[PDB]
DNA sequence: TTGAGGCATTAACATTTGTTAACGACGATA
DNA sequence: TATCGTCGTTAACAAATGTTAATGCCTCAA
């Protein structure tokens, strides 16, 4: 918040400005690899890729401020082949090329800080979803992601915890979660329903049993608790 | 590794010895969070995580020389609980409080990035096995996880390629996939060797057809090629 | 008003994986 | 030499997930 409004001005300052997005186009996709290091400061965005079937995976969410970086710091080589997809109305981000980069940190050490310190926020997160999704398959899986949806997209209603997100599709979870068919997203929701842990009204997911994800996913929510205290601490 | 050698003889010069440490130990542990930076210069660790009701789940391995963090640098809370645990007959690390890391790297510029590097080698290498499991279910996680190794532990040989592991039971397969019973990750085993794709030798693996394994395994495969790339090299 | 396309829902059927038990091989110990 | 404990197989049955198809609800567009 304040950390990343510090840096927000030290790249205004260096001749970095701010470029534009808006809904459904990628400031980098797996197909022009190119290193960038993108520090996004107001939007929703997603990351993904597409086998070489035409298969697509969603990894994750990023809601500004935040940086991805598609390039290594040193060797400037990509560090994997991504897109990173604008699925909120705009977004606005600070796009920098690596080249520039490892210049405009050795000068103020505590912005490296504060990029190294998101890179760790990172790695967590990434070693706490892959623990919790792999222990309890695709059933998990699926209260693994939700359970992450309510807390960074997660407002307190009186039917609930209201996940607002525009867009959430069987299919959309499903490519988060691993899933290939719609059909068997809504077979583990329709389950969800059942156990009365979540409903949909509104046109949004209200979640009613906050546990029961807990239940599923522990070390997300243990990853909230350490990484993201503010985040945590609206539904604790 | 030239860079690690930097960094070996950079700690040496401020009073950081290497401490040695045998088969079985914990370098951190999950019950007792002390905010370490872990330099492991000298043999292999499973980073590992057991649940509630005792379900051991192994994230990943590395083999020295890496760097390990159990805690931020801002804050200097934890990032995680999680076991670091030593599966060679001895493994030599440079232990070193979190707080006297800041100040080191605040110096050294070169070895910061040589930090921010590895770092950057951790989060592409979370999503890119992330991203491997969890299209294939357990077959290409099984799958996946011997790509991983053959690329580290494996030599070519006439029968084919070794993975040297002392003690690579069933178990720690299932560990590292999610599969909690041994009867099940044989039996997915028992079809690669039907398969002609591996096989068991003086109780080791051997690998025979390495292309099946890419095809569950493609953003790996990749990883190990952007990342990695003298050891990609090495069997290709 | 009709009709097209997309998303949610369910069915059914196939395949995988979860789960337990029983068997046999290998080591180790007395 | 017999006996126990660990680990790899396989079997057998339950549960979960992959997969396809059909149906119904909703928007959109003419």
């Amino acid at each position: 918040n304040a950390q990343a409004e510090e840096f927000k001005k030290y790249l205004e300052t260096n001749g970095i400005k701010p470029k534009q997005f808006h809904k459904k186009e990628l400031i980098f996709n797996q197909w022009d690899p190119q290193e960038y290091c993108i520090f996004l400061y107001d939007g929703i965005t997603k990351l993904t890729s597409i086998s070489e079937n035409g298969t697509i995976m969603n990894l994750q969410y990023y809601k500004g401020a935040f940086v991805i970086m598609s390039g290594f710091i040193d060797t400037e080589t990509s560090v994997g082949y991504y897109n990173l997809e604008v699925i909120s109305e705009q977004a606005t981000a600070y796009v920098i090329k690596i080249n520039e980069l490892k210049e405009l940190l050795s000068k103020n050490l505590t912005h490296f800080f504060y990029v190294f310190q998101t890179l760790q926020k990172q790695v967590s997160y990434s070693l706490a979803k892959f623990n919790d999704f792999s222990i309890n398959g695709k059933l998990g899986s699926i209260c693994g992601q939700l359970l992450i949806l309510t807390y960074v997209y997660g407002k307190e209603t009186p039917d609930g915890i209201k996940i607002t997100l525009d867009n959430l599709t069987m299919q959309e979870l499903g490519y988060s979660s691993g899933i290939a068919h719609s059909s068997a997203v809504s077979r583990i929701i329709s389950k969800l329903k059942q156990e009365k842990v979540i409903v949909y009204k509104n046109s949004c997911f209200y979640v009613q049993n906050l546990d029961y994800l807990k239940r599923y996913g522990p070390k997300l929510d243990e990853w909230f608790y350490l990484a993201c205290p503010a985040t945590w601490g609206k539904l604790n």
